[PDB]
């Protein structure tokens, strides 16, 4: 059913990554795609969706190309209205099928409009408990729109404020060895992500935020997250 907690040899450590952090840092400082109510007009590969998306803030796209897990889930957003947010990459973004107004890429971070936001119109909180070497120093809450929320939506607002509250990500490195973002649903069933970079030299943007491409969503009332940091090493 749900995935087993990280066995201790298998998390990312900073101390063998050698690229840069701050391409990790980048991908969540303030740095996120969303729209509302939009549905796709192309598609390059079987499994993704295009949308006329303008970059607001920075007008660095005016089309936003989505990649999901498979073709089932592509045919299922296909014709429908949508909510979109997740964090974007520039490098190795590929669209056109020789040729097919800058453009962007991300995984998943779809939900439809209908029926997915609060009678009151108000704003749901979600908390988030910090653990530092087994140990819970800090909490805070971020909130969303939605009653079903993608885990990339939450995952992507927490990471922004331990950035500026903890120093998560620094451009040369990170203060912590190891971490991982955990979800608790209703149901009992848990999921985590690694929030550290592969090891090795050069770190890889798409293949990183390809994690996201499920399209993972979650009961924003009742669900429950904990980030797991250590500093172990130092
Ligand atoms: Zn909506």
């Amino acid at each position: 059913e749900s995935q087993p907690d990280p066995t201790p040899d298998e998390l990312h450590k900073s101390s063998e990554f050698t690229g840069t952090m701050g391409n990790m840092k980048y991908l969540y400082d303030d740095h996120y795609v969303s729209a509302t109510k939009v549905m796709s007009v192309d598609k390059f590969l079987a499994h993704d969706l295009i949308y006329n998306i303008s970059d607001k803030k920075l007008k660095n796209y005016d089309k936003v190309k989505t990649e999901l897990l498979n073709e089932d889930l592509a045919k299922k957003y296909k014709d429908e209205v949508v909510d979109v947010y997740g964090s974007n990459y520039y490098v190795n973004c590929y669209f056109s099928s020789k040729d097919n107004g800058g453009k962007t890429c991300m995984y998943g971070g779809i939900t439809k409009h209908e029926g997915n936001h609060f009678d009151n119109g108000n704003l749901q909180n979600v908390l988030i408990r910090v653990y530092e070497n087994k140990r819970n120093t800090i909490s805070f809450e971020v909130q969303t729109d939605k009653k079903s929320v993608t885990a990339q939506e939450l995952d992507i607002k927490a990471r922004n404020f331990l950035i500026n509250k903890k120093n998560l990500y620094e451009f040369n490195s990170s203060p912590y060895e190891t971490g991982y973002i955990k979800f608790i649903e209703n149901n009992g069933n848990t999921f985590w992500y690694d929030m550290m970079p592969a090891p090795g030299d050069k770190f890889d943007q798409s293949k990183y935020l390809m994690m996201y491409n499920d399209n993972k969503t979650v009961d924003s009332k009742s669900v429950k997250i904990e980030v797991h940091l250590t500093t172990k090493n130092g």
